[PDB]
């Protein structure tokens, strides 16, 4: 229900434009973040343990296409430097 995690055919991401997306890239750090609208983002390269308030851990790893909703506060542990084309709706 919350955080759309799953792993997308590669045809609709070249439809979808993601090369024309913003790059993020990011260190080996950990720190908290808060989505406040919706986020699709495209792990291309890299590894994270999300986790949310429940305690559920959501890693994901180069192949996991995401969806962030409108209002959702969880972790972030980059356990590898890592890179997703994203684009905040």
């Amino acid at each position: 229900m919350e955080v759309k995690i799953e792993k997308p055919t590669p045809e609709k991401l070249k439809e979808l434009s993601v090369e024309k997306w913003p790059i993020w890239e990011k260190e080996v750090s950990e720190f908290d973040w808060y989505y406040d609208t919706n986020e699709t983002c495209y792990i291309l390269e890299g590894k994270v343990e999300v986790t949310t308030e429940d305690g559920k851990k959501y890693v994901i790893e180069k192949g996991d296409l995401v969806t962030f909703p409108k209002g959702l506060r969880c972790r972030w542990k980059v356990l590898e430097p890592v890179r997703k084309h994203y684009n905040l709706f």
